[PDB]
């Protein structure tokens, strides 16, 4: 199993990413996105491109990426800071069930994974995570796949927010 | 014209749901230099929260304020800041949401008589007429003197529209 | 002509800005000195540094600043909430005439005036102000300048204060 | 037992005696709102055609302000100048630009109890004219409100009279 003969389900209408704010990341692979929450942003009324965000916050920190559907199930995303360019592709979702949303997504690097994001806002509990997870670690790179959430900061009585 | 900041307009907070789908708003007005070059976000309560409070995203480039709040009396938003613990009480001077002109309202928090804080937020590029008068009521109250045009000299964009 | 290259005469003592004592702004730069009673203040008995005080009062609303001499008849004032610092000028004072007291004061940002007190209490009739609000209008910044007291609020039976 | 409309009532000074006391600061006060105060008193405008001065009271950013004339009884007619709402005032006592500094307290009264006390000095309270007009308005009718308005005030930025 290489990165790129890994599962790319549709993207789900904007709006079903919307309804499932905020999540969280249960599984990612770099450190980067340890202890992260996840919001989606429809498009600003004024945006000529009209394209929607995802913001990635940790904390006092976000970043922030501009994405647009491309090829192949795919979503192209542009880094607002940096300008940098990725294409990432869900290997599942499952938005919005009455156990609330889970998805998986995964850029690559050829047939290593380069980044992996597991979110959800039901603790874990969508028997979908359980078993894409197994199937993303056993792809080149796949072993630095982690739980998220282990050693996260202590909150000052926000949920999902720190 | 009211005096003080304690006599300022209280509008009914709208549903929720009218802010979301203002998002994402700019901070055209803002009283402190904090809220500078600064977009707006709302967020729905995470489904597992206990206490089911909405959260403003206050971001500024690579950084972000963040404040969980619940519905208060007086068409009060009561705020939690989520990396102090801080409480403060917040209201709406007026709210102009989801026009065909699109959105915008000034908000604001008082230390008594005067302004501590002040957030006009619109998505029409400083257009809408209330926002012109709102301003203009907000700056006469005690404090009021530092509420200034929020959005110069800000950083330069790489791609996205809202965001840098 | 550069706001940093207009008159600079010297500050009149301040028993003669008390004698003057209330005055009105008559032309402004910003919004913020609209409609405003400027008083003039002693230091108080116990100040270590003897600073007078400047009291901009527009309704319910007061603007405070300490300010002391400094090089180039210069008075440098001290925010009363913020300690911000600021450097200002007289580009003229009259005060005390059989006609009353006006003068007219300024702060630069380099070349541009940031902003224009031009202060009286004898409604505006001094000659010299206008003469003076004509200079300081064509230089940069200067266009904003404007007369301060059209459609004030109403008074309920004081004079200088609403 | 001591009641508001009997307190003593000194004459007013001068206005310049209390414009050279400036500014002033209220050590006790009864009602909430002139607790962390300065008073200023200002001249009558040039153009003024009553030629009431004028007392600012200044706590941080916000002022009151009330212009005055002298009334019968060594009365002050204080006239509020964003309601237009009246109050006959009078002075316990004045102890202006001694050599210790200036102090005074005043009154006006709701009958017999005291609506408000305002007790000014420039000198942190050393008048000992000040102490023994205190536990005296404290024994009025409703003086039991009278209270330190100095205790917790906000804090300053390089200014000695305004925060
Ligand atoms: N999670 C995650 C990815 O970065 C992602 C994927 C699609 C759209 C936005 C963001
Ligand atoms: N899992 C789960 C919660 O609902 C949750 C927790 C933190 C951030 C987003 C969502
Ligand atoms: N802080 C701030 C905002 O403008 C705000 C956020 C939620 C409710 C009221 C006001
Ligand atoms: N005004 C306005 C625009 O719609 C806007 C611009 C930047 C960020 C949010 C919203
Ligand atoms: N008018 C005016 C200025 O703010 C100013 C100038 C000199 C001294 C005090 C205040
Ligand atoms: N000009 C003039 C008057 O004397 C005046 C009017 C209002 C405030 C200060 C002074
Ligand atoms: N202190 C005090 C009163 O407010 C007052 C009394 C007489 C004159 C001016 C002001
Ligand atoms: N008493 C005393 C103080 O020195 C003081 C403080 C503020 C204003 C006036 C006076």
């Amino acid at each position: 199993m290489t990165c790129d003969k890994l599962p790319k389900v549709p993207v789900p209408p904007l709006e079903e990413f919307i309804k499932s704010n905020p999540l969280q990341f249960a599984y990612v692979l770099t450190d980067t996105f340890d202890c992260t929450t996840r919001v989606y942003v429809q498009p600003a009324r004024l945006s000529p491109n009209q394209a929607a965000t995802a913001l990635d916050i940790r904390g006092s920190r976000i970043i922030t990426n501009d994405f647009v559907g491309g090829p192949n199930n795919s979503a192209i995303l542009n880094n607002c800071t940096t300008g940098e360019k990725a294409t990432w592709y869900f290997q599942y979702t499952n938005l919005n069930t009455p156990n609330g949303s889970s998805y998986c997504a995964y850029t690559c690097n050829g047939e290593e994974i380069a980044e992996y994001k597991c979110a959800n806002n039901n603790n874990g509990t969508d028997p979908l995570q359980k078993q894409a997870v197994e199937v993303a670690k056993k792809v080149p790179n796949g072993d630095k796949i982690h739980y998220a959430l282990d050693n996260c900061p202590e909150h000052h009585g926000c949920f999902a927010f720190y």
